[PDB]
Formats: C-alpha cells, structure tokens, sequence
C-alpha cells in the first residue's frame, strides 16, 4: 500500500 509511503514523502518535505 501507499499509506507508508505517503508519509515517507511526507517525512522528506516534512
């Protein structure tokens, strides 16, 4: 799922 991942990108601009 992308769930994760969101918030992987989410951590590089955060």
């Amino acid at each position: 799922k992308i769930l994760k991942r969101l918030a992987a990108k989410i951590k590089k601009i955060l």
